[PDB]
């Protein structure tokens, strides 16, 4: 029977590599391995288990022993205090191993060179449990402790050992013990060497699976709790972590399924039998990653509840792992994660519930799509698929699947198998093309954290871990750092940033572009030496330090009705004096710069070679991994300030974050004043961008060269072209002057101003609301793509009508028009374009008005509910004379039929004017366009009107923006229903 294990599959796919790997095995030579799943023994002698794949593809369990278990506390080295520490450690009978003395540099507070180092007693332990108990007790007593990772100790093990848990690892020496499909290695941290090179192509196995459930009640989501509600069907595929080609496929079902060559059909009689078959197939495949779409919310809970009902969960889990036998209660308590708090955005988070089998890190691809698209309001797999440019098969609606399973049709069961396997393939495709595993691996490499942390955790702890990892190195002086929040929990708001009132309106004369700071907050940290160990709090200490000739930067900001003061010792551009935070940012910036240059070289080489080259695959892999590495560097670059400003962070320093914000505001003030004193106007400025204008005196010569000429359309377009050219050149010179002035002010070049395009035709409609033609290097006013930064266009827009009208007003408002010619404002032009759209219907077609819905007894919106009642009554009254259920049956499995609001003879509810597309094409009734205008595209032009001065509400209104919105919309809707009688 062709149920092939790891060994056979990897030997068939990689025969030569398998032979080489074997030859390494019996020779005990160093070989290439990397981890995927990390599991720790939290009781007894601590042991770290890495489950991963060898370079050929063997499933490998690497077990590290003799890992030192320790943490540090700021205590003097005297033996009396050591004995006292042991005394109150043994008071609560907490056992330790030994004591060590080493001098480290505290991370909090500035210290002089002769007092730079501080004593640290080190306490060793045998178990993570004892170490955590001791850490908690010491923090209760108030001792300043460092290197005290309490939850995930493997991050520390990855930290001082310089051993990434998501990169290739070379095993110099090991106690090899083959056991079935698991090649067990017993190793010691001494002979673990991270593979610093690029490394060979990965051969880790990811398994994507999807389930189909049964429930005798029609029209309801099956309940795992209900006995009658069951799983009738499950499918699964295995792939390489990078390839979308399935290595093997297995289908396990209830009804007799037609045999297929594309997958192995396993026939089971009972749900217990199906679950056991799934467990056996998973165990013999032993994948490194078990993944599925929304599995942590629907599939895994359903499977676990079914196993509990059958009382087979312990056996299922033991077959999942086979690495350590665990009792059922232990499984439920530890390995079955329930309602895991997955952080999606700053404010949005979702729950997850999965059975974390050792040796297979679970992935919820829906969670990955959430993370990569935080603001995507459409969350279905179909929604993400075409959002990412992938197509799905005809997803059979639930009801016909239901009748298919009930009738036990073998062909229809095979069709369900095809659909479910296509679902798993789409899941794998989304996981692969989004490059989720490799760039998560890169993030783990940078942060010295496991892939599990890279998946089910935010980036704050990753930034923390990277900070300690950098800090604990020798040249820096072995900085001692703590990973626990300390001090009183202070909550409040920083002083408001320097907000420049945007010059609302549409610009046709002065080219405008934003002088944007290059990584404002990281540059400020670099320039001002904003590091916790460079911070001075005492005013007298700051004065004494200044008396020694040292440069200090003073920060002052009002936080919770009180002034916060602090001083940071400048690094004097001396790498020895460079702070910890500036050192980390400098290293990251240099790495990113080198990687970007190498990526440019690699991409130009790739474009210099044809696609069918034999080395094209390897070159593409190299390019992909370089891009993932630089993207991880970028995301760590951006989130550094946010973690620094995170009050819950162990490294959080309120003076530090306040000083960073105040320095940003002060530098914005300085640049704004500098450019104002130079005659350059300002259109809009916020935080890090200054959209400025050149003085009118600069354009006078070309302006009169246009004026004294005949003033043709060609003359005006030229005038604009040389205006853009002069703006670019002169404002590049201005940017150079600004950079020089900033360097003179700060004494360093880290804080740098930059610009990347210019927007001669530009209109500002509010805060973070602007658009215009982008001229990057050469003035091109015929460009169709338009630089837009914040507007309700990129927020989907759905209907072709909405995107069409938005882009039409966009293009018409940005037309180059001579000052002598008519120059309507934004209000007039939007009124004109809307009049054109509504009066001239012949420009719109049926497909322009397509709107997608679903039969929603769950979401049961009032419009959706009246659509329910509408359609039901309509088919019931159509039944008397005929043709009422042919294409008109119940949409109960969320049938969409792309509903269109048709013209019905005159409540104004949406469901009142439903139309069937078949009926709409058959009779060709007109569409209720006025509904679409005055209820769906008013929200579009909303952002273009509320900026108008008379639409600003009086100061007595607390909800200013909402009232301005509502009354501007009322104005425009009265306009469109009064100028357009019919």
């Amino acid at each position: 029977i062709s149920i092939m294990d790891r060994s056979e599959i990897v030997a068939r796919e990689n025969p030569v590599i398998t032979q080489r790997v074997t030859n390494l095995l019996q020779t005990n030579a160093p070989l290439l391995f990397m981890p995927i799943d990390i599991h720790e023994v939290r009781y007894g002698a601590y042991t770290l288990f890495m489950y991963g794949s060898l370079e050929n593809g063997y499933k490998a369990e690497v077990r590290i022993e003799n890992i030192p278990v320790f943490f540090d506390v700021q205590i003097e080295f005297n033996d009396t205090n050591q004995l006292f520490l042991k005394s109150l450690l043994t008071a609560e009978n907490i056992v330790y191993e030994r004591l060590e003395t080493l001098t480290q540099r505290p991370v909090m507070g500035y210290r002089e060179k002769e007092k730079e180092f501080a004593p640290y007693i080190r306490i060793f332990f045998k178990s993570l449990y004892e170490r955590r108990k001791a850490i908690t007790y010491l923090n209760n007593m108030g001792y300043n402790t460092a290197a005290d990772d309490t939850t995930c100790y493997y991050r520390m093990v990855s930290r001082e050992l310089k051993l990434p848990l998501t990169s290739w690892i070379q095993l110099q020496h090991y106690s090899y013990e083959p056991r079935g499909l698991v090649h067990r290695f017993s190793v010691t941290p001494e002979d673990l060497v991270s593979y610093q090179n690029d490394g060979p192509t990965d051969h880790s196995i990811v398994m994507a699976y999807d389930i189909e459930t049964y429930s005798p009640v029609k029209g309801t989501v099956p309940d795992p709790n209900q006995a009658n509600d069951v799983v009738f069907m499950i499918c699964m595929r295995i792939f390489w972590i990078h390839s979308t080609e399935p290595l093997a496929s297995t289908c396990i079902t209830m009804a007799p399924c037609k045999k297929s060559s594309e997958w192995t059909t396993i026939l089971c009689s009972s749900e217990k039998n199906l679950l056991l078959s799934f467990a056996e197939q998973f165990s013999r495949w032993a994948p490194d990653i078990c993944t599925g779409f929304n599995d942590s919310r629907y599939d895994w809970p359903f499977i676990v509840e079914k196993s509990m009902q059958h009382g087979i969960l312990e056996e299922i889990f033991n077959k999942m792992s086979l690495f350590w036998h665990q009792k059922l209660d232990t499984i439920l308590k530890c390995y079955y994660v329930k309602e895991k708090r997955v952080k999606i955005s700053a404010e949005k988070s979702i729950i997850s519930s999965f059975l974390h089998t050792p040796g297979c890190l679970p992935i919820d691809v829906r969670n990955m799509c959430m993370q990569l698209y935080p603001k995507a309001e459409k969350t279905s797999l179909k929604a993400f698929l075409e959002n990412c440019g992938l197509d799905s098969k005809v997803d059979l609606p639930y009801h016909l699947m239901w009748k298919y399973y009930e009738t036990r049709d073998s062909e229809k069961i095979a069709d369900v198998a095809y659909y479910c396997i296509i679902d798993a393939q789409r899941c794998q495709d989304l996981l692969v093309r989004h490059n989720v595993i490799p760039d998560r691996r890169e993030v783990g490499i940078l942060s010295y954290t496991s892939l599990y942390d890279c998946i089910y955790y935010a980036g704050g702890h990753k930034v923390c871990n990277m900070l300690i990892a950098y800090a604990i190195h020798d040249e820096y002086g072995r900085i001692a750092c703590s990973t626990i929040a300390r001090g009183k929990r202070e909550h409040g708001k920083y002083p408001g940033a320097f907000v420049i009132d945007p010059v609302k309106g549409l610009e046709q004369d002065k080219p405008t572009t934003g002088l944007d700071f290059a990584s404002l907050y990281p540059s400020l940290i670099m320039a001002y030496n904003f590091s916790p160990e460079k911070f001075v709090a005492s005013r007298d200490e700051a004065n004494s330090l200044m008396a020694k000739g040292e440069s200090l930067h003073y920060v002052s900001f009002h936080f919770n009705n009180r002034l916060v003061e602090g001083w940071f010792v400048w690094h004097n551009n001396v790498p020895d004096k460079m702070g910890l935070y500036p050192k980390v940012l400098i290293d990251l910036l240099n790495k990113r710069t080198a990687l970007k240059q190498e990526l440019k070289k690699l991409g130009e080489k790739k474009e210099c070679i044809h696609e069918s080259h034999p080395g094209f695959k390897e070159l593409q892999f190299r390019h992909a991994m370089v891009d993932a590495k630089q993207k991880a560097l970028k995301i760590f670059m951006n989130t550094f300030y946010g973690e620094a400003g995170n009050n819950l962070s162990p490294f959080f320093l309120l003076p530090l974050a306040g000083g960073v914000t105040s320095s940003g505001q002060y530098n914005l003030k300085l640049v704004y004043n500098f450019v104002i004193n130079k005659g350059y106007g300002i259109k809009y400025g916020d935080t890090d961008s200054l959209y400025i204008t050149c003085p009118d005196s600069l354009y006078t010569e070309v302006t009169d060269a246009y004026l004294n000429s005949q003033k043709t359309i060609k003359h005006y377009e030229q005038l604009c072209h040389e205006k853009v050219l002069l703006s670019m050149k002169a404002m590049s010179t201005l940017c150079a002057e600004v950079n020089e002035y900033l360097r003179q002010d700060n004494g360093t070049s880290y804080l740098r101003m930059a610009y990347e395009e210019v927007l001669f035709p530009v209109c500002f409609t509010g805060k973070k609301k602007y658009y215009g033609i982008a001229h990057v290097n050469t003035p091109n006013f015929n460009t169709k793509e338009l630089f837009i930064r914040g507007i309700d266009i990129i927020k989907q827009g759905q209907t072709k009508l909405t995107k069409t009208i938005g882009t039409r007003i966009m293009e018409e408002s940005m037309k180059l028009r001579r000052p002598e010619d008519h120059r309507p404002p934004l209000i007039e032009i939007v009124k004109t374009v809307l009049k054109d759209a509504v009066v001239n219907m012949k420009q719109w077609n049926f497909e322009d008005f397509i709107q997608t819905d679903a039969w929603r007894p769950d979401k049961d919106n009032k419009a959706v509910q009246i659509f329910m009642s509408r359609m039901h009554a309509r088919r019931e009254q159509l039944k008397k004379h005929g043709a009422a259920a042919s294409q008109f049956a119940e949409p109960e499995p969320g049938e969409r039929f792309s509903y269109v609001i048709v013209e019905k003879q005159v409540s104004s509810r949406k469901g009142d004017k439903m139309e069937y597309v078949s009926e709409a094409k058959a009779k060709n009734l007109p569409i209720d366009i006025l509904f679409y205008i005055n209820n769906y595209v008013l929200g579009l032009c909303a952002r273009f009107i509320n900026e108008n001065e008379e639409f600003q509400p009086p100061d007595n209104v607390s909800n200013k923006d909402e009232y301005a919105q509502r009354r501007a919309k009322s104005y425009l809707q009265k306009f469109v229903q009064s100028i357009h009688p019919k």
